[PDB]
DNA sequence: ATTATGACGCT
DNA sequence: AGCGTCAT
């Protein structure tokens, strides 16, 4: 009763960019905007595969992971924007750059957590603390929510046959409910929360152009299911009560870090489907199935519970280049796996050099990472080195020693490599 | 031939 | 340190 945290302390949001890399061509391209529209990387295979998808594309059936060639198979008027090659690889910098715009905004209004090169965490407890004071006793407007969904309403008793009516009712029913002379209700705290985020993401789209879509909730987790409750261009508030509808009928899989083998294993042994099942399992018994971390996390979670913080960070911990070798092209000769590691270092000193110009740290430790064909895992071998100088030369020198001996027999090199992967780690100021 | 590349856990 | 998991 008294005693039993409800997980409602903090007011956590997140913000995702729809359809990113493509609304990053889109402004650069106006005869791309409003149109099915997809982003591709390499066109000699099969017309590139696909990593991005305007929602005009995504209703023809478009995918990511698709090839281009077969995406036009089912809209033949897809229009596609090319990733940037440069050094024989994809160049991902004009992303990594309209991201920078993206979250420095954000953090004018909070301390972000960078999850993505399209999305962050927000820690807004602090600032709806602030709103709430300077704004007391005050309603809160639903003009101050024009793109807000409240998740579980409308509920219970004509223009409710549209999306938008449907969204105001919802909001209606939320403000009218709210005890707004409460300065520690944390309904209140998510909906001051929401109010905030509007303005974040009126601020993105204004000076940027790109729309973003965002989850207000009270811990990472609900905040990131929230968001893509509504995409595009919306926002969702799940509050601690919509938890146990919401999780009625949700699949393990959808929730953050079960979407692999941890969810798979929940589903097998427990022989359930939804997360809201698992609130008929005891603390002890999760922890005996999936150990006593997992375990703790699942029955907290279960009940809309988690405390991982909005860790203090804009900025990557890593900054990495890598490149496949598929099928018949993979590396076989000692001067390809050099000259290719030669590439991925000169990549590297670039972005590492502007690196350290922007942000005032340097990189310590090279790690280089390599496939092997016929091996199934993404890293086949994994060896560091000292990163002793931004030298692309020197870098490629020093990952072809540390992994060198993993070569069989030479000029030669088996078995072939069907990925290099170089990764500047363990930074320190400067 | 689903790529480029991020974070973090385990031992 | 090096491998495994989960993620966009
Ligand atoms: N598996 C992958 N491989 C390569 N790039 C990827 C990727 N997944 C995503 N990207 C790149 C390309 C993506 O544009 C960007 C952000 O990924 P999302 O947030 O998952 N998806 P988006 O923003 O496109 O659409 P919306 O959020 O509206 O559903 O990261
Ligand atoms: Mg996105
Ligand atoms: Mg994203």
């Amino acid at each position: 009763g008294p005693h039993m945290a409800t997980g409602q302390d903090r007011v956590v949001a997140l913000v995702d960019m729809d359809c990113f890399f493509v609304q990053v061509e889109q402004r650069q391209n106006p005869h791309l905007r409003n149109k099915p529209c997809a982003v591709v990387q390499y066109k000699s295979w099969k017309g590139g595969g696909i990593i991005a998808v305007s929602y005009e594309a995504r209703a023809f059936g478009v995918t990511r992971s698709m090839w281009a060639d077969d995406a036009k198979k089912l809209c033949p008027d897809l229009l596609l924007a090319q990733v940037r090659e440069s050094r024989g690889k994809a160049n991902l910098t004009k992303y990594r750059e309209a991201s920078v715009e993206v979250m420095e905004i954000m953090s004018r209004f909070a301390v972000i957590e960078r999850a993505s090169i399209d999305e962050a965490y927000v820690d807004l407890t602090s600032a709806v603390q602030e709103r709430l004071q300077k704004l007391q006793g005050q309603p809160i407007s639903a003009d101050l929510l024009p793109s807000t969904y409240i998740e579980g309403l409308p509920q219970g008793p004509e223009e409710t046959v549209q999306k938008e009516g449907m969204r105001k009712q919802g909001l209606f029913q939320w403000l009218d409910s709210l005890q707004i002379d409460n300065l520690t209700s944390p309904d209140l705290q998510l909906t001051v929360g929401a109010v905030i985020v509007e303005e974040m993401r009126a601020a993105i789209e204004r000076e940027t152009g790109f729309q973003c879509s965002a989850g207000i909730s009270h811990n990472k987790v609900l905040a990131k299911l929230a968001c893509g409750l509504n995409k595009p261009n919306r926002q969702t508030l799940v509050s601690h009560g919509s938890v146990p509808q919401l999780f009625s009928q949700m699949p393990i899989r959808k929730i953050r870090s079960l979407g692999g083998k941890l969810g798979a294993s929940v589903i097998e042994i427990l022989g359930i489907e939804y997360m809201g099942e698992l609130t008929q399992f005891t603390e002890s018994q999760l922890q005996s199935h999936f150990g006593e971390k997992n375990g703790s996390w699942l029955y907290a979670m279960c009940r809309g519970i988690e405390h991982d913080p909005v860790k203090p960070r804009q900025l990557p911990k890593t900054i990495g280049c890598s490149k496949n070798f598929p099928g018949k092209t993979a590396l076989a000769t000692r001067e390809q796996v050099q000259w290719w590691l030669l590439q991925l270092a000169q990549e590297l000193e670039e972005r590492l050099t502007k690196d350290r110009n922007d942000n005032d740290r340097v990189a310590t430790q090279l790690v280089v990472s390599i496939r092997v064909q016929g091996d199934k895992r993404l890293s086949s071998l994994r060896r560091c080195c000292a990163l002793t100088r931004y030298d692309a030369h020197k870098m490629s020198h020093d990952a072809f020693t540390v992994i060198k001996n993993c070569n069989t027999s030479g000029t030669e090199w088996s078995p072939p490599l069907t990925m290099l992967f170089l990764c500047a780690t363990k930074f320190s100021a400067s």
